[PDB]
């Protein structure tokens, strides 16, 4: 078929599975969330918590699906249909190494639901406690062993792919042990080889030798807020792509529709990026495509705390908060606008 509606398997959408309901999970997990103290606000702050009631959730927006559970198979079905609408072929699943049966259940449910719609799943390896290259290797082995034969497990030219968030928290000399073909605990040329995509944050003078010396296969930028880092400044993407191509690296810039996290970080208003009825998303996605990249990542499907989600949101005013909403656009606008950009990306590929 050549309908201009098929999934794109070089488009990765960051997905969060940490939402809970009292009924399914015992608590409205993540809809309830601690409010962060101001890191520049001095001592004795008592910022409190967002309780995750119907009226007061830990987002500046409000989900069309309500305070859902990430463990609810019926929600997962709906999410996969939303991925199909968006044409996003890869779900990049947050992974916190919780070592708990409820995590294991969720991951299996997500893989199963994804496969019904021919969506693929890869893992976004988060900065879990004491993360280091040895336990990373062990966890990569575990994930490939447990899930590598699942039909929804993502591969690119035969290799799994992992995104590594805050990869700068680990020195290049440690990464080399895992990721150089000669490394002490290498995955290269083993059953557990994978494309390892590190987080490019700051200036080229720092990031270029970091990526080379660490032996990452590529890099991504994550942040949905333009200008938050050098890497999330889209005017740098042409030059970042040129460097990537020269050095055999895969650049996967991250694009998002906006940013606002002031319910959970009230002091963080300088990072707000307004959606402007889709014009912000359009500008960022256009820059990624114009840079000539081979793959794009989307921040985010459903990071509701940070206001970067493309998942449908609805107008809502409760007695506790007046939420933002998609304004003049309909609740599914960011899904269908993603599909528009996926088509432009494919036309360019
Ligand atoms: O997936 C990479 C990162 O994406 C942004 C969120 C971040 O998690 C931190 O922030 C959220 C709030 O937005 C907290 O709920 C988490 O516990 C964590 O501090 C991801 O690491």
């Amino acid at each position: 078929n050549n309908l201009g509606t098929e999934l794109d398997y070089d488009t990765f959408c960051f997905y969060y599975d940490w939402y809970g309901s009292e009924a399914i999970d015992g608590q409205y997990r993540h809809w309830a969330h601690a409010i962060a103290p101001d890191p520049n606000g001095g001592s004795g702050q008592n910022p409190g918590t967002i309780p995750g009631t119907q009226e007061s959730i830990a987002s500046n927006f409000y989900p069309q699906l309500g305070r859902y559970s990430s463990s609810d198979p019926n929600i997962l079905t709906k999410h996969m249909d939303m991925f199909v609408m968006a044409r996003t072929g890869v779900l990049a699943l947050t992974w916190w190494n919780e070592q708990d049966e409820t995590e294991a259940k969720r991951i299996g449910l997500i893989l199963d639901a994804a496969d019904k719609k021919k969506i693929k799943v890869c893992f976004h390896l988060e900065p879990y406690p004491s993360r280091n290259v040895q336990n990373l290797r062990e966890n990569i082995v575990k994930l490939i062993t447990r899930y590598g034969n699942h039909p929804a497990f993502y591969r690119k030219d035969g290799k799994p792919l992992f995104f590594i968030y805050d990869s700068y928290l680990i020195e290049p000399s440690e990464w080399e042990k895992l990721l150089s073909p000669g490394g002490s605990i290498t995955i290269r040329n083993t059953a557990y080889d994978a494309l390892m995509i590190g987080l490019w944050t700051s200036s080229p003078t720092v990031q270029r030798p970091f990526i080379l010396n660490a032996h990452f296969d590529g890099f991504y930028t994550y942040f949905a807020a333009t200008g938050f880092t050098y890497g999330s400044t889209p005017t740098n993407w042409v030059s970042m792509q040129k460097w990537a191509k020269e050095n055999g690296k895969i650049f996967i810039p991250s694009v998002g529709p906006g940013y606002i996290d002031t319910r959970i970080r009230p002091w963080n208003g300088s990072v707000i990026r307004t959606r402007t009825d889709g014009q912000y998303y359009d500008a960022m996605y256009r820059k990624a495509i114009e840079a000539g990249v081979s793959a794009i990542s989307i921040t985010s499907f459903n990071e509701w705390h940070e206001g970067s989600q493309i998942e449908p949101a609805v107008p809502y005013t409760s007695s506790e908060f007046t939420y933002l909403d998609y304004e003049n656009r309909e609740p599914d606008y960011y899904l269908t606008r993603t599909a528009y950009w996926v088509g432009k990306f494919r036309e360019s590929k």
